[PDB]
């Protein structure tokens, strides 16, 4: 369990689900956001490695796992934005300002919080965000694109259904994925299965015009010390990503990791907690220094 706790917060009709470990120190607290149809324990990997003297909140993004699923919950990015500040305003996390976490869908929630509520974020972390516009689309971009033209929205890659379509998803999103039995691969589909629909849902929403770049949309409005962690494999999100915030956002240290995919956080975890922590205290530095 790693001392992590679960626990769930209410916002009217709306339940934020939860894991946690520590209280709100004098260091900043870590809140992290995870991925398209993830849920809070994809951090437990990175977790292992973060020391016990850290405030840190890991969150089930809006529809996913304890985390409310309404068909009145807007899943647009903005809507999914305004959700974490509710959870946010609920914990009281921004009654100082805190370090911001997130991966792929969530590093472009997280991205877009910064530029929303400046004044809550103390400093950012995006693992591979999404949100980009790409100038040339990789082959995972091609497919979705093709896939458009026969609305096969039932063959979209990230939204398995079958042990092969399992298969395919697994080797798309890490670097090394040796062969799956088949009932490991069927075990994996059928916990997901019961999910497909909102995740069908919530992917055509964040591909969406008013979504698929806003994170490039508003990276202009990000104000705090940004630190990029992407690995040079990723077959999703293209690597090129990096450069394009590096050179957007000032204050901005750039990481890419060799022989990693899409799944950072679950095939280099070590590394990505010590850069998490590193950056932590760089900024911690820089602002001591900076000072009068
Ligand atoms: C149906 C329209 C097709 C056009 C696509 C336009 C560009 C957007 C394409 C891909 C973005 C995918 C982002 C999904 C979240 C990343 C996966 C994750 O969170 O791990
Ligand atoms: C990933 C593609 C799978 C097949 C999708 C079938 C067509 C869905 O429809 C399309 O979805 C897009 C994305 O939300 C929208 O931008 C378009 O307006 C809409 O017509």
């Amino acid at each position: 369990t790693l001392g992590m706790q679960v626990r769930y917060v209410h916002h009217e009709d709306y339940q934020f689900c939860y894991s946690f470990r520590g209280r709100p120190g004098h260091k900043p607290s870590i809140l992290m956001l995870h991925g398209f149809s993830a849920h809070k324990d994809m951090w437990l990997s990175v977790v292992k490695f973060l020391p016990k003297n850290l405030h840190l909140v890991c969150v089930d993004m809006p529809g996913h796992e304890g985390t409310t699923r309404s068909s009145l919950d807007d899943l647009s990015i903005d809507g999914q934005v305004k959700r974490i500040h509710q959870f946010v305003e609920c914990l009281k996390l921004n009654k100082k300002p805190f370090h911001l976490v997130g991966t792929a869908m969530g590093g472009q929630v997280a991205g877009v919080y910064a530029a929303y509520y400046p004044s809550d974020v103390s400093s950012l972390c995006l693992v591979c965000p999404a949100g980009l516009q790409y100038s040339t689309d990789n082959q995972f971009v091609q497919r979705l694109k093709e896939l458009q033209g026969s609305a096969a929205v039932e063959k979209i890659p990230l939204i398995p259904s079958t042990p092969e379509e399992m298969s395919e998803m697994l080797q798309l999103c890490s670097y090394v994925r040796f062969k799956v039995p088949q009932q490991i691969l069927q075990g994996l589909v059928d916990v997901r299965i019961p999910h497909n629909n909102f995740y069908r849902k919530l992917f055509l929403e964040i591909v969406s015009e008013k979504s698929r770049y806003s994170l490039h949309q508003n990276m202009d409005k990000i104000k705090v010390p940004t630190q990029i962690i992407w690995g040079k494999q990723d077959q999703v999100l293209d690597v090129s990503g990096a450069d394009m915030l590096a050179k957007s956002i000032a204050n901005c240290q750039v990481e890419l990791l060799e022989n990693c995919g899409h799944s950072v956080v679950m095939e280099r975890p070590r590394k990505t907690a010590k850069l998490i922590i590193d950056f932590l205290a760089s900024v911690h530095n820089t602002d001591n220094n900076k000072k009068l």
